[PDB]
């Protein structure tokens, strides 16, 4: 199993810009004040690959709420880049359900509202760390197949189910985002 | 940045034995019914590694409750192996808070109760998947320093803070565990 370099533009101190998370100027927040504007992320081409997948996870969220928080899951990435604002704009990628959802199985909403909430949250949600600055982990998977059989709404383990036995390489990369409010 | 192989004894079908997750015979549970009996996990020795660390996560939990679930967090592993029952028996390792904890910030519990909960749950908690069989992911880190500066209670994020810039290799292994019913 091989590895590859993953990149994302941060400042000198390794911080991603305010606009990509909770501290964003209002104009980069959606109707409800949520940072939905995804950053440009890119990585080395991996020979043999035919698509890539990506998960963005906050390990520092375990302290805050008991488990790590899922910010972004994306599969069917045809090329070695996600262009800035890809989450709202890219129409070829397929996107997984993030941890703001209230459509997980043990939720008290009915089947239809679970579905509505899952699709609603099948996007990038930006950093919003309450207890202080956090590191965030981008992990990129290089796959030996062009397409994953995934339809929104799908969850992190669904990505992994369809990726299983098809991963030729993995790339990791961390960034910082300042405390929120 | 290198990778290395990680091993765990499984079924011909890829399932870890019941005893490790609370379909377990009651002899392998604690007095409260919890699967705290950790499986033997080992991996190929890596060049330059002064210590190893491990984390065990269930991504399949995300669908169930909204987030992946942390089953086990461990640092200060001197050798390329954790022996069976290591979580209970190994004096040399340090262990992070698992996802049963109710000591996270923004739990309703008071400050002192949180500290207890965190410490009480600084152990391996085995698979208990409610909705069907789950895959679990073991991730092992090879480090270039012999000891991490970690003292229970500490979380997954803390493990990573101490390991940042010291990881010389990562190993990954998945296993299955049967749906848990009552």
């Amino acid at each position: 199993m091989k590895t590859f370099e993953v990149m994302i533009q941060t400042d000198s101190k390794g911080y991603l810009d305010a606009k990509f998370g909770g501290n964003a100027p209002k104009a980069f927040l959606n109707s409800n004040g949520l940072p939905t504007y995804s950053p440009k992320i890119s990585w080395q081409k991996v020979e043999g690959a035919q698509s890539y997948a990506l998960e963005l996870i906050d390990h520092d969220a375990q302290k805050v709420c008991g488990m790590p928080f899922v910010h972004w899951v994306v599969g069917n990435i045809a090329h070695n880049v996600l262009e800035e604002n890809a989450s709202m704009m890219d129409k070829r990628i397929v996107q997984g359900v993030n941890s703001l959802t209230q459509g997980f199985i043990r939720s008290p909403l009915n089947e239809s509202e679970k579905q509505r909430s899952n699709l609603n949250n099948s996007v990038y949600i930006g950093p919003m760390p309450p207890n202080g600055d956090h590191h965030y982990l981008i992990q990129v998977y290089a796959l030996d197949i062009p397409k994953l059989a995934l339809k929104a709404p799908f969850f992190l383990g669904d990505l992994h189910d369809k990726m299983r036995n098809h991963i030729i390489a993995i790339g990791r990369k961390e960034f910082l985002y300042k405390q929120f409010v």
